[PDB]
């Protein structure tokens, strides 16, 4: 990379706010993935959206490949620089604006955490529900079209994510529902925002979101239930699913990941598959929920419920800290997580026989998901300098998303795709889904600078 050129990205943020140290271009090449870190030749910190674009044109036009990078906690390699290039930090631009509480909404820049956004909404009556474990920027979240557990009941970023500010690949500004719009519906014309939401910043930066915020729950009780087995748990997902119970939450650990929660947030938990619950109403509903779920679990063999302000707040922390404390198991190690999602009535199938699996493999792995949408995540530790169990841990994860594939559901409910999930993403979306993908690719990054080598 020229010394014209970075003294070009120089001029346009300042000469504090580019480098091409060694070490601080690793530290993002990587994120949370077992990927290998590949560092970009530069890091870039805008301040400002003119300068994201001043940056993205300069790159576009001198063909330098542009890496988005957030927080840097995903998980399929999405900020790995395969062919080089400058990686743009976007987390200085840190700003809430546009709060708009009459109306439900907010418009957020990336540096905006979720822990961010919902302290400064404390005592508004409002928050904002989407939570990934990570305290994760959330116009990256945005990007990766993320979920967490409080999707069930208040929806993925797709649901919540209003409108977009982009930078496209060549420097132009887009908002994606026009500039400074916010409402409940529209039918104008082609939805662009949902175009970018899961986009992964290979279509463009997103510079700001505006998220949907919701009215914080009259009140609240968290539970733990146990179970003999993990079809026990599972049946008993899907037939509160089916009750139509409203759960605020529902998520599953198996006992290996019960024992390893267990061990990194002194819960203590009974060790066998396990459903953490939360159910939002007011007293009335919430009497009326507890007791069909209670009926749901106990005729599965479930335990009594385990009751859950502090020891809530423990409960989804511990939770929120599954793939650390999966990570824990075996220090020194990194991992790779699936993230299929299936048709309910075939999670049970598909759940039982991935534990199965994983008991007759070679492999470890700790079980956990957001089963309340279908959804949940194999967490297989990996030994960095084991190229034979590298390969088996991918050969598992690609035959368990073959079998989501086979019973009509997707390769990743939350994740993405970057660089791990290429190939099941051709084989879930066949040649014509393929060719169109890359058709609205091609349109909105001619030169294939955008975070190249990434989805497609
Ligand atoms: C402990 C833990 C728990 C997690 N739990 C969940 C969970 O429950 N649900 C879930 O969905 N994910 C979860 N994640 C994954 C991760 O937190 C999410 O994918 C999150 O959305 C990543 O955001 P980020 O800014 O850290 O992404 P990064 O790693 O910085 O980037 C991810 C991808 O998006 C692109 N990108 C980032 N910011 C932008 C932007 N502003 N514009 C355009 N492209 C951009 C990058 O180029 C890359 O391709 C978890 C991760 C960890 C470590
Ligand atoms: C980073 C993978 C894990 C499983 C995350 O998705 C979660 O649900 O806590």
């Amino acid at each position: 990379l020229s010394q014209d050129f970075v003294e070009a990205l120089k001029a346009v943020v300042g000469s504090p706010h580019v480098s091409t140290a060694s070490a601080v271009r690793e530290q993002h090449g990587h994120d949370e993935s077992m990927h290998r870190c590949q560092p970009p030749d530069a890091v870039v910190w805008p301040q400002n959206v003119d300068q994201v674009s001043r940056v993205a044109s300069l790159c576009y036009n001198q063909g330098v490949p542009i890496i988005p990078f957030g927080t840097g906690t995903g998980v399929e390699g999405g900020v790995c620089a395969v062919q080089g290039g400058v990686c743009i930090n976007l987390t200085h631009m840190d700003q809430i604006t546009e709060l708009n509480t009459e109306d439900f909404s907010v418009v957020v820049e990336p540096g905006v955490t979720r822990k961010a956004l919902n302290t400064h909404l404390r005592d508004s009556g409002l928050w904002f529900p989407v939570d990934p474990g990570a305290d994760a920027s959330l116009c990256g979240m945005a990007a990766t079209g993320a979920s967490g557990t409080n999707a069930v009941r208040y929806g993925t970023m797709r649901d919540n994510v209003i409108n977009l500010e982009v930078v496209l690949p060549d420097g132009r500004l887009l908002h994606t529902a026009g500039r400074g719009r916010h409402y409940r519906k529209s039918a104008a014309g082609y939805n662009l925002t949902g175009l970018f939401v899961g986009s992964e910043g290979t279509l463009g930066i997103i510079t700001s979101t505006t998220l949907r915020l919701h009215p914080a729950p009259e009140a609240t009780v968290a539970a733990t239930c146990a179970f003999p087995s993990v079809q026990a748990a599972v049946d008993s997902t899907v037939q509160i699913l089916q009750a139509a119970v409203p759960v605020a939450r529902i998520e599953f650990l198996d006992d290996v990941m019960m024992d390893a929660c267990n061990r990194h947030s002194k819960l203590n938990c009974p060790v066998a598959p396990t459903l953490f619950l939360e159910f939002h109403g007011s007293q009335q509903t919430l009497a009326e929920q507890l007791q069909r779920t209670e009926a749901i679990t106990q005729d599965n063999g479930g335990s009594h419920f385990s009751w859950a302000a502090e020891k809530r707040n423990e409960l989804w922390a511990a939770r929120h800290n599954a793939w650390y404390a999966a990570l824990a198991l075996s220090p020194g190690s990194k991992a790779y997580s699936t993230d299929v999602c299936v048709p309910i009535s075939r999670l049970p199938e598909i759940l039982v026989e991935t534990k199965e699996e994983i008991k007759a493999s070679k492999l470890t792995g700790a079980i956990v998901g957001h089963v309340g949408d279908g959804n949940f995540a194999c967490i297989l530790l990996v030994d960095p300098d084991d190229a034979e169990e590298q390969r088996r841990v991918k050969a598992f994860a690609e035959n368990l998303g073959r079998r989501a594939l086979a019973l009509g559901g997707t390769c990743t409910g939350e994740h993405g795709i970057g660089l791990g999930k290429r190939q099941l993403l051709q084989e879930e979306v066949g040649p014509v889904g393929v060719e169109t993908m890359r058709q609205l690719k091609n349109t909105l990054d001619p030169r294939g600078l955008m975070n190249p080598g990434k989805v497609l």
